[PDB]
Order: structure tokens, then C-alpha cells, then sequence
């Protein structure tokens, strides 16, 4: 589902929120999902793999954006030497906040409709009566079944395919339905922001979209006024160069 | 049937409902159906997965829509201090909710025309007499062979390929019937609201055209007013910083 | 057949009767045809593919046109306030009708080229002497002989492979006939209305040709003054709010 | 070989005549031959694919031809009230006529050339001892040998393969035969329409150029002049209404 | 070797020539070779295939150009009556033949190369104890060896796979020896014609190029004068239909 | 990963460091990793290419870094010679240094999402009973077992699929663990840095801003001069020439 | 090696050598190589196609340029009549026929990397007791080895698959060393004539520099004079056509 | 890696240089690696294709570069005459030579990385009781066994695939090993002379970069002075014919 935006880099109203989404689920997709299919760790392996990467997306968003060090300026200083309001600044923060809750958003999706995370974590908390023979976890100690049920995350380690394809669809569907309950409750809870707040949090919205425009601004004037400082200076260097080099360059190159 | 609209963004009469329905339908499309072969889940299974993804697929296209907040904001507040006839507001919300159930109708119809929902939702249902040997199902309890029904999704569960391809296409016919009297129905619809509403909402039509054509002018004429108000107070303090570091720069840079 | 018009928008002399044509034909490309393979079911499949999408797609190029509604607007108001001449109107309902059974008739020759909805439909119809051994169809009943016959259409159902495809091969031939008369009929037809008709229907025609561009004009002339009605109103809203946040802007970014 | 006037929409003299003969031989390979391997239907199948075709694609000419109606226009009007000289409607049915049979002839070619319409129209006029064993048609009724002989266009009805390569190589030769002495002879027909016609119908050529020209003069220039009249009277519209709705837009936005 | 001249239209110094020897060799490829595998059709057949398309691809070339009406007026016409030297149009004609020859040379050319041609022709002409065993030809007819060796060219009908490999190598051998002489030989030609003939055709050279721009240019400006006399009439003939439906337009549009 | 900036050369903030992120995991995906698969070699065959090619990728940084022989120059001279504060200096060094660890910081990333430097490095570190059968490593010695591990790595020396699957499934999931916390470290680096820094080092980032646009001018602004310099002197010889030439040219050209 | 130049038709210094080097290449890629594998063709076969083809791009870069009838041309006129000095023409020459060695050496080196020219040419002159069994040229007559080595460069008529890679990768070794060496001999060539004689011919250099741009820029203005002495009489023609016409086209067009 | 600088041509600093790596990497892979196999001739085919292609690389940047022939005239002209300083002059061969020495040094790291030139070359010099078993080279002679180590680079013609995987790691591996070697002192290399360099060598840096800036204006100037030279006396000859000639273009083309 790339071609989208690819194509049409115009329904955007962030940009780098949509680069970000993009590059999750490409993320998602380019990971090698390696469960270690042992009864220790794959419970830390699969929720990890649904816990840990949206932490990262959560602060590469904070890190790639170019505002989180203007607003730790203004909160480092004190009370009385701050030119914004505590609102303006509680609302920037909120602002920064959510634009990086999508790609975190975009993993747990991708991974509960995927089924590989829940596959791992839960495969020994199966029981194994209702998927095949009952002959298969008999004559094993509670040790030795919980090893075998560990493996079912595994194709070439699990050799016996009805009861592996039939415990992989039962746990695969229980995440598809986990990840339509979170993408409904991310969605309504997307609903109520974009109706509620803006009815509540007005003029700290008109203060905080001046500043981000100011700081755009800012920094591109400080850019073209170094330029045309450097300009001033580097054409009276060039030409004193070649004051001297040209009467050299009299017989040098005539 | 993606590349029309991608080749042809003219065609359109808005653009994000041509990208959602878009969106939907690439979304099935990528969305690996894992029905879970078993008795008590196949049916909410089956049908969940046409009911629960057009919910989605509809607030989705409340949250997406930037005149959600502005409506939110004009029944917030009290009869008297609103701005707008209450048929003017009825009307916006009529245009927003029928706008954004496309992309479930393209959701219900892809679903349909697959039938993979309903083979899910509705093989324990079958009567397997009519599909291949009748000494399948004798020997087995009621039971035995709710189980034995309920595997007919799964290819890799289900041994008797005759009988199975019967069955599928048998529940696939039912559901692409389905499937074409759910457009043809909603399509007729959609005859009877272009054709008789715009002969009873006339001029609620032209002032929540005035109104959805002031919010995009208010939006662009605050932000580039907010430029202009910070480059006037940008080439201040540009200005200003290099009064003190110029005099460092003659020195440092001569 | 699709690169054709794709990489030259300029042969048409309507764009969205060559777009929805394109989108039928498209449409039965990705339409995954499954006949029932029984013999009360088969012949409705059969030709409920041939009959249902053509009704759709004429519907749809009602849905689409954006005249339908002005249209439906004059045929509502009484006649005196008709500002219309009833063959204008009725040259304009003609007008459209036309353009919407191009979709329809490329469905159709699509269907009948194709030669599964006549496989689907006349499969039990069949002689079947004339194809392989004869006999397949002693020792069975009547009944039994139409279950037989009606399998005929699925490859994993119906085991004699030969019998199969000289079935196959007949019927698809019988089609592909039917199909070639329909487009040699159509396209006659076609020919008769645009040889005849603007002989006999002139300047009813030009009254409709002005009624389009009026109306073209109309809705774009009502977006520009709509746009510029709020950038006055707009430029009004924006300056007086920064009357006051200017005077907070003062020590806010200074 | 479709790249060539693709990536050169200019080596075109006229413009539908090259698309048409691309979509003819397009169209061909779409097109899934189906003989249908019985001796009473082989005949009309495979010269009906040589014959219907052209016959649809010429029709079709005709069909696209913008100028079909204003020359049936003319035919029509009594002698005296004609304002066009016979010579210059012969001329101009001509041109017409000529440039429609172009589409015609590709199908014709690339069917001889391709070779199943005589494989399968000719197969039952063969000498089959020409090809394999002569015990094959021995022990056969004249009936059933005719039956044997039909099936040789087809892979699966035909069990003898080095008797059906033999045979199948001998009448694509032929076929192949008779497309090139078809291509032959109508290019020497072009030859002598192209150089001995311009030689004899000149000054028709002329008016008919002129009368070419000002068709799609009187076309564009009656576009534009019902856009200009329909400007004159939606501005007046417009204007009006807004008189009334901007003393309610008022005290709605402001 | 496409791509070339297709992504450089600028190496060119005719472009017709280009394109017919790119669609030349191209049709080669697209040509499905069926040699007959029958002592009585195979030479002619492989000769047939060496010498009749590339007679096709020279008159096509002269039906391409759209000078050779223009020459074929000047010599129908009457000495005296004849505007132009009898060297100009011997040089004109020698211009004409001589781009309408590379497209048949580039036709030989691949047809020599790939070695189908002769490996069809010469098969029965081969002496076959110099390919494998000498017992294939002993034990037959002087006819049935030549039934033998006709089957050579074709690989499902010749069974005997080492004495095919080896007498297809061979032939193809001398094949690619005539197709590299063939080159040489054309190519020294075309050495001697570019520069010995323009030491000797000089001024008959540029009155012909002086011809060929004056008929480009006669063929526009007579386009545009017709356009501009069409002007004139058809802002006559539609402001005089709007002089009176405007009449009617004033209660019909206002 | 790679269209996203591919296609958006815009979200960039410096480009060179983009690019060879890109580069270094590309690099990544090229490399043919060839574990020796000896107990000897593999722990610095694994361990070296975690550790070798980010040293030499962060080399590569300061190479391809047009600003590291500027800040070379300033640190050779003496001080009181030298015109920048330590300061600037300073900070100059730590921005090239912080650019140049994108590509190292990638490799190592990629490296440990692989899992292939781990398992090279460490499968002689395992304890094989608990992976398969426990009777592998009996009867082996010390060394032999030591030979045995190390053969982990490669599929094709390697024999028992079983336990090679399961350790490198243990192993792969180790190493990804360390990927992640790797990643999570250095972002969460990346955010002190990005936030803490600037409240510290504030106007040497001015100065180091000011000194790279007067290096960016100062080399095209000496390239301009010089052409400008050239084109006196290059006027002068080439007229010169010409003064003797044509006077030659006259009878050779005339 | 192709997109280099296609898409950098920038580094070029001459555009056609860049083109037929190109050619070259692409053309051996599309040569099917047919040893003979006989021992009588098999030399000449191998180095006739390291000989004849060069010999044949050597002449094509001759008659694709446009200077050589030029050349020729002044090479004719006596001497006197002459207006070039004898060390211009020299030099012109010089020039051409360097620039037609650039396909030639691209064809001798791409066969001699490839190996199969050698492989042919040279198989008969093996010592095939260092290849395989001894045992296999034992019990042979000196005639019936030399039909056994000369079928090494043929796959499916050499059995012994052992003896045939040893002597293909023996004998592709040599042939790779003398392709290397011939790149290394014609490139020290290429930088001694590139070093050493614009260090003695120059003036010449110069005079044939100025006589190319003179045939460009004549060859340029002879056309767009043509063109406007043909707008000339072309506007004479048209005009009076229209005097007597258009007398016409008052009945005929109002 | 070569759609980096394909898409982005603008990350160069040089254009030939990147053009050249790239060249040389591709190069590498169209290059057949056809090791002898035979221990006379491994090491002089390993090592040859790791230090000839590379001297033809370096010699390749020298004939390619066109400051080549203007230092090689300042070397040849006597002392006084130069009109050059010789550091100015050893300035610029050095920077020619470091330009040329790119792709020799991309040739050395991809013949390196891959591993078959270590391969060929260093297969005899195994001691193979390493690798396999230990039976294989007793009973060998010492002539015997080297033939034997000498087949390990050649898949086809080494039987024992365990001993030849086995060998083929170890030394693929000390390739690599060898090759990020020389990566890492190439390109420290680099780092101290684009540091050390620019501290030492400056304003022979800036003669040298005036001259070559000088190069390119004097060619492109004395260009366009032989184009405006041979306007003027093209224009005297192209007037002057047609004085002539439309005396007859009178008669001719009137």
C-alpha cells in the first residue's frame, strides 16, 4: 500500500508523519521474524517484537523532529525569563506527542495482523486436544510437551502439519481480532481528539502554529543572511588573490 | 483496476474518497484471510470480517475529514450563538457521512465477490449430501461432524478435494449473488439521492459550499499571514545578532 | 487493450464512457468465475453474469453524469415553469442513455468471447453422445445424468478430460458466435444512429450542447465568486485577530 | 510491435486509422481461438474468424468517422439544395472507405499468418497419408475418419503427435502463403491508388481538404461561442443570487 | 538493438528508414517459421520466405513515400509540358529506391543469420554419413530418404537428435558465412555510392532537395490557408445562428 | 528501504550522510558472507565484520567531507595565527563526527537484524543438547566437537537439519535482542544529543553555520573568477589566431 | 553496460563512435555462435567471425559518416584546383578512420572475453591426454579424432562432459589472457597517440576543425534557404489557388 | 549500488571518476571468471585478473582525460619556454594520477570480496587433511594431487563437494579478509592526503585549477569563433548559388 502516497505526495498535512507510517510497515516487512520456538523465551520474544519497536518509532519521531530542541530551550529556563505561555508549551508538546504515536501505531497493526507475534508468545499456552490426535502430548513429561509445544512456530522444527496449520489459524485468527479491536479503538480514539479538542484548545493552536511558522522562518533567514555576509567577504578575498596571481599570470598565460 | 484513477487524477469529484476506496480494497487485498476451521468461531469470524472492517473504514473517514472539528464546533455551542441555520448543519453532516461510506461499500462488495466470508461463516450450515459420498458423514456424532463441516475453508485441513471444491463453489455462487445485489442496491441508491435530493436541498447546497470554500481561504490566509507576521519580527532579530557577531567577524574572518 | 487510450488521452470524444469501459472490461479480468457445477443453480449463474453487470454498469453511467440531476430538476417542475423545450429534454435524457450502454455492451461481448457464462448455463443441455464414449451416461438416471452434465464447467469436478474439452470447445465456439453478432448488431446500430439521427435531430442538439456548457460554466463561475466572497470576509477575521495577539506578541517574540 | 508509433505519435498521417490497426491485431492475440473440432462446424468457425471480423472492423471506420454524418447530411438533401459538387462527395466517401479498411487487413494478415483459421476450416480436406501411418483412417467409416481428421487443430482431442505436427506445419505454410500473396497485393494496390489517383482526382482532393478543415473549424468555433454566451448569462446568475444570501452571509459569517 | 535509435530520435538523418528497418527486423522476430517438412515445399518455402518479404518491405516503401505521387505526376505529364529536368527526376526516383532498400537488406540480413531459411531449403540437399551413423539411410527408397532429410529443420518429427544438431550446426554455418558476405557486400555498395556519386551527381542534388522543401512546405501552407478561410465563413455561419437562438435563449436562460 | 528518499530527495537535513546510509546497507545486502566455518577462524571472522567495515564507513565519512582539510589547515597553524576560537573548532569537529557515524551505526543495525555475524561467531559457544539428540556429541572429542559447532553456519557442511535450524533460530533471536537494543541506545542518544547540546552550545553553532556557507561561497565564487579570467585571455589568443588563419582561409575557404 | 551512456549522453566527445561501440556489443550479444564442429569449417568459422565482422564495422563507421564524400570529393579534384593542403586532407583522414577502429576493437575484444572463437578455431589442436581418460583417442584413426576433438565446442555433441569443461576452460583461458592483452596494447596505443602527435600535428588540427564546422553550418543554411525560397513561391501558389476557389466557395460555403 | 549517482548526479565532485568505478564494478560482473584448473596456469590466471585489469583501468583514466595531451606539450617544450611552473605542472600530473587510480582500486576490492581470484590462484597451496577426509590425497603422487587441488575452483570438475564447500570458505574468507584490508589502507590513504595535502600543496592548487578553467573556455571558445567564421563564408556561398539557380527556379518552379 506504498504507490498511495508515492504517487500523490498531496493528501498529506504532515509529511514526515506519513514518510514514518510508510517506513514501519516497510520495516515490518523487510524483518526476518526468527522466533527462537524454546519454552523460555518465547513468550520475551514475541512481545517484545510487539513491545520494543514501537518504543524506538515513538522516539525516532521525538528525534527526527527539528521542534523538540526549541521546546527543551524554553522549558530549561526559568519561570519569568520564558517568553510562551506554560499552555503554548504544553500544547507543542501534545502536538509533537501524537504525530509520533503513528508509526508506533503502524507496528502493533502490521503485527497483529500478521499473527507471528502472538504465534510465538502463545503457542505453549495451547491445548493441544483441539487441534488433532490426543496421542501426541501422552507418554511426554510436562517439561517435554511444553518443548513440543514450543516448536509449533516453527515448520521445520514441528513435523506434524495438521495440528501445526491447525493451532497457526486458531492463534492467527485471535490476533486479526486483537488487531481490529485496536485499530477500532486507535481510530475512535482518533475521533474524539479531532472533535473534542479542537472545541477546548483554541488560540493555544493559533499561538503554537505562529511559532512553528517562526521558527521556519528563522532558520531560513539566518541561512541566506550568512550567504550574503560570506559574499561580501569571499569576493574581497578572491579579488585580492588575484591582485599578485594575475601579475603572474601575465607571463604565465600570455 | 488501480492504475485508472492513479493515471487519471482528473476524473475525480473529490480525491480523498477516491484514494479510500482505493485504500479498502488494496487493504483486502493484503489482508491474509485465516478463517480459524473450528465450529464456535467460524461464523463470527466469517462475519466480523465484513462487519467490523467498513465501522472501521467509515470512522476513518470522519477522522480524516478536516471540516469534522468545525461542525463539532458549531452544535457545541448554544442555539443563538450559532452562526448557521440548522439545516445548513444537517446538510454537512449528510455530505460527510455519505462520503465516507464508500470505502466500506468497496469493503462489503470485494468481500462478497471473494466469498471467502462466507465460507467461513456459513460451511457448518452445508448439507453435505449434495456435494460428493453420503458415507462421509455417517459414523459421526453431531458433534464429529460440526467439526468435519467447519474444516471445508481450509484446504490443508479438509482431505476429500471433491467434496470441498463442491462446497466452495457452491457457498462462492451464493456469495458473489450476494455481492451483486448489495451494488446494485446501493448503487440504485445513489440514482435516487442524486437524482431527487438536489430537487429538495437547494441553496443549504450553496451555503455549505460558501462554507466549506471559507474554511480553506481561512486556513491559507491565516498561515501566510502568520509568515508575513514572522519575517517582519525574524529580520529583527537576524538583523540585530549580526550587529555584535560581525564585529567578531572582522577579526575572524579577515 | 488498456495502454491505448492510457498513453493517449486525446482519441476519445468523451472521457468517462472510455474510462467505465475500460473499467468493465477490467472488471471481468479480475471477476473470478464460479460456476456452481449444479443443475438448478447453473443456469441462473450462467446468465445472471450475462444480465445482472450490465444493469449495474447502466446504472452506474447514470450515477456518474453530473447532467442527471439538472435533468431530474426540470422533468419535476411543472410545465409553464419549464424553461425548457420538451425535445430538449428529451434529446439530453437520449444523449445520456447512449453513453451509459457502452459499459453494458463491452461486458457483454467480453462474457460472450469468453465463453464461460454459456458453459455455466448450457451445460446440461448437452448431447453428450457427440463428445467421447457413450457409455458415460447408461446405467444413470435421469436425474443423476443432469448432476452429470452440470459439472461439466469445473475441471476438478468432471474427471473424463476429453469429453470435457470437446464439451468445452462447442459451447465456447457457440458463444464466441453470439458474441461476434452482438458486436456486428451493435456496432450496426451504432452506425444507423450516426447517420440518421443528425439528420433528423438538429438544433435540438445545439440547445443541448448550450446547456451543457452553461452548466460547465455555472458551477465553475459559482466556485471562483464563492472563493472570493470569503477571501473578503477571511481578510477581515484574520486581521482583527491580530489586532490582539500581536499586542501578546509583542513581549511573546521580542 | 506496438512501441514503435507508441513512442512516435508523429510518423502518423492520420492519426484513428494507426490506433485502429493497433487495436486489430491486439484485439487477435485477446482473442481465444476455440475450433471446435467437429467436421460440421470447423468450416464456418475458422473462414467466420477470417470474414466477421473484418467486416465488424470496417463497420467500426465508419462508426469513428466524425464526418459520416455530415456526408450522410448531404446524400440525403435533394439535388439543387446540395451545396457540395458529386464529385466532392465521391472523393469524400473515398477517403472514408479507404482509410477503413485498413484495421480489415491487419486482422486478415495476422490470421493467415498465425495459420488456425485454416488449420481449422481445412483440416477435414487433408490427405492423411501424407503425414504418418497409413493404418490411422483404415478400419474407419467415411463418417468417422471426418471425425478424426477435425480434431487435428486440437492438442488434447488428437492423440497422434507426429501426425498432427506434420499436418499442422503443411497448412500453416499454406496459410502463411496466402497472407504473404495478401500483403502483396494490396500494398500494390496502395501502390497504384497512390500514384495513379493524384494523377486523376485532383481539385476534388482540394475541396475536399477545404471541406475537412472547416468542419472541425465550425466545430471548435461553435464550442467556444456557446462558452462565451454562457459566461454572459452565469455571471448574471451568480451575481444575483449573491445580492440576496450575502445580506443573510451577514450576520452567518461576520 | 531497439533501444538505440529509441531512445536517441537524433542519430537519424531519414526517420521513415529507420523505423521500416527496426519494424523489418522486428517482423522477424514476431514471424513464426513453419517449414513444411515436405521434399516437394521445402525449398520454396525457405527461398520464399528469403525473397518475398523483402520485395513487401520495398514497395512499402515507396507506398510510404509520399513523394512518389508528386514524381508520378511530372512523368505523366508531356514533355515540354514538364516543369523539371529529366536528371532531377532520375535523382528523385534514385532517392526514393535507395531508402526503400533498407529494409529488405536488414530483412536478408536477420533471415541469414538466424538459418532458418536455408535449414529449410537445403535439408535434402545434405549428404548425411558426414552428420552421424551411415545405417540411417540404407534400407530406403531414394524417395524416402528425401522424406527423411526434409524432416530435419523440424525437431518433433526427426528423431534422431545427434545427426539433427549436427546438420542444423552446418547449414546454420554457412548461413551466417552467405549473411556475413551479404553484410560486406552491401555495405562496400554503399561505400562506393557515398562517395563516388556525389563527386558526379552534384546540382541535380540540391534542385531535389530544393523540390522535397518546397512540397513540405506547399502541403502546410495550403493546411493553414484552408484553416484561415475557414475561419472567416465559420464566425459568419455561427454568429448568424446565435442572432436568432439567442432570441429564443433570452426566456429559455434567464 | 530505498525509494522513499529515492523518491523524496527533500526530507533530507544533510544529504552526503543519506546517501551513505543507503550505501552501507546495500553494501550489507552485496557482501557474500562466507563464514570459514573452522574453530579457529570463526569468532574473528564474525566478530571482525561487525567491527571492520563501520571503522572504515566512518572513515569514508570524513573523506567524502569537503570541510575536514579546512579544519585540518586551522589546527596545523599556530596559535595567535589561527582566526577561529577552539571553540568553533571544537564544535566543527564533533558535527563531522556525529554525520560520520550514520553509516557505521546502520552496518551494525543490519548486521544484528541478520543474525549471521552471531552465529558465525558463536556456534561454537552452544550447548548442543539442547537443540536435538544428545547422542551428536558423544564419542567425539574436545576438538572434534569444536569441528562440529563450528560447521553450524553452513547449511551445506552441516548435516542435521534439525539441530542447525534450532540453533540458528537461538542464536538469530540473541542477535536480534542486541539490534534492537542497539537501536533503542543510539536513539535515545540521538535524543539527549538533539535536545540537551543546543541549550549548551549555542553561537559557536551560529559561528560553525556562518563558516560552512563562507566555505560553500568561497569555492564558487573563486570558480567564477577564475572563468572570468580565462575568457579575457582565451579572447585574446583565439582572435590572435584568426588574424593569421583567415588570412589563409581566404583562398582555402573562398 | 549499456545505461552508462544511454543515461548520460553527456560524457560523450564524439556521439555516433559512442553509439556503434554500443553496437557492437549488443550485436555480438544477439550473434547466435554455430560452430560447425567439423574440422574442416571449425578454423575458419572461429576466426572468420574475429575477422569479418570487425572488417564490416570498420566500413560501416566510413559510410556513416558525412565527411567522407567531402573528402572524397577533394581527393579527386586535381591538384591546383585543390583548396585544402595535402596534410588537412591528411589529417581529415586520420581523424575518420580513428574514430571507425572504436566497434572493431569493442567486437575483437568481446569475442575474445568470450572465449567461443578460440574454442572453435582451436579444438582440433588439443593434446586431449591432459583433459580426462587417456583411453579416449586410443583405438581412433588420426581422421576419426580430429572429428572427435572438433566437436568440443558443441555440448549436445560431446559426450564426455569431464574432458569438455577441462578443454572449454583451458582453452576460454587463453583466450581471456590474449583479450587482455589486446585491451592492453590497443589502450597504450590510444595514450601514445593521444600524448605524442597533438604534440606534432597542430594547425593541422586546427584547419580541419574549422573545415568540419564549416560543413555543418553550410549543410544548415543551404536548408532553412531552401525553405524560405520555397515560402516564397509557395505563398504565390496558394494564394492565386484561392482567387478562383473561393469564387467557388461563395455557393459552396454560404 | 548504481542507482545511487544514476539518480543522483549531483553527489559527484568529478564525473569521470564515477563513471569509471561504476564501469569497473560492472565490468567485474559481466567478466566470466573460467578458471584453467590445471597447476601450471591457476596463479598466473588468479593473479593476472587482480593486477592486469587494473593497470588497463589506470592507463584507461590517462587516455580518457583531456589535460593528458596539454601537460604532455608543456613537458616536451625546452626550460624558458614553459610557460609554467614545475610544480605547477607536478601538481597536475598528480592530480590526474589520483583520479585514475579510482577503479583500480574498485577492481581490487570486488575481485577481492568475491573470492575466486584467491581461489584459482591459491587452491595448490592447501593443505587439504583440513577440510574433509583425510583418504583422499594418499595414494595420489605429488604430480597427482596437485591436479587434484588444482580442481577445486571448478564445481564440475571436482567431485567431492564437502572438502570443495570446505575450501572454497577458508579462502573466500581470506579474500575478504584481505579486501577489507585494503579497503581500510586505501582509504586512510585518502584521509592523509585530503588532510596533509591541502596543508602543504595550496596556491599550485589554484595555478592548477586557473589552468584548467582556462582549457575549457579556450576549446569552447574556438568553437563558436569557427562557427561564426564559417557563418559569414557560408553565407557568401549560399547567396551566391542561388543567384544562379533561381534564374532557372524561375521557369522551374513557376
Amino acid at each position: 500500500m506504498f504507490q498511495f502516497l508515492q504517487s500523490n505526495q498531496e493528501s498529506f498535512m504532515n509529511g514526515i508523519c506519513g514518510i514514518m507510517a510508510l517506513a514501519s510497515a516497510q520495516m515490518y516487512s523487510s524483518f526476518e521474524f526468527s522466533c527462537p520456538c524454546m519454552p523460555e523465551y518465547n513468550y520475551t520474544y514475541g512481545i517484545g517484537l510487539l513491545i520494543i519497536p514501537p518504543i524506538w518509532f515513538f522516539l525516532l519521531g521525538f528525534v527526527l523532529n527539528n521542534n523538540v530542541s526549541v521546546l527543551a530551550e524554553e522549558w530549561k529556563r526559568p519561570t519569568g525569563r520564558r517568553t510562551k505561555d506554560p499552555s503554548v508549551l504544553r500544547y507543542m508538546l501534545c502536538s509533537i506527542t501524537q504525530r509520533s504515536l503513528i508509526a508506533p501505531a503502524v507496528w502493533v497493526s502490521v503485527t497483529l495482523m500478521d499473527g507471528k507475534s502472538f504465534l510465538c508468545a502463545f503457542s505453549i499456552n495451547l491445548d493441544i486436544e483441539k487441534f488433532g490426535n490426543a496421542s501426541l502430548v501422552i507418554g511426554m513429561t510436562e517439561t517435554e510437551k511444553l518443548k513440543f509445544l514450543a516448536r509449533i512456530p516453527c515448520k521445520d522444527l514441528f513435523e506434524d502439519n495438521e495440528v501445526r496449520v491447525a493451532a497457526t489459524r486458531y492463534i492467527k485468527c485471535i490476533s486479526q481480532a486483537c488487531g481490529w479491536m485496536f485499530l477500532l479503538m486507535m481510530t475512535f480514539t482518533a475521533f474524539l481528539i479531532r472533535a473534542i479538542r479542537p472545541c477546548f484548545t483554541q488560540a493555544a493552536f493559533l499561538k503554537t502554529k505562529y511559532w512553528s511558522h517562526y521558527i521556519d522562518i528563522e532558520r531560513k533567514m539566518f541561512d541566506e543572511t550568512c550567504k550574503e555576509h560570506a559574499k561580501s567577504f569571499a569576493k574581497v578575498c578572491i579579488h585580492q588573490y588575484f591582485e599578485n596571481i594575475s601579475g603572474e599570470m601575465q607571463n604565465f598565460h600570455r
